[PDB]
């Protein structure tokens, strides 16, 4: 017989990476 | 023949995007 | 039949968190 279909999609990669840090306070 | 079960799945994604910036620091 | 190909990747992850808080002002 024919192969069978495509498999399911996989699951969502990882979070990314933190963000960058913050911009320096006020004066 | 039947045809055949389908097939495993995929892999996972790629990571994410970065977060967004960090908050202001404090004052002075 | 043999089974069928690998199905295709996932979609992106989450964005990742955000960054820690900037440094002292002047």
């Amino acid at each position: 017989g024919p192969p069978g279909p495509p498999g399911p999609p996989g699951p969502p990669g990882p979070p990314g990476p933190p963000g960058p840090p913050g911009p320096p306070g006020p004066p």
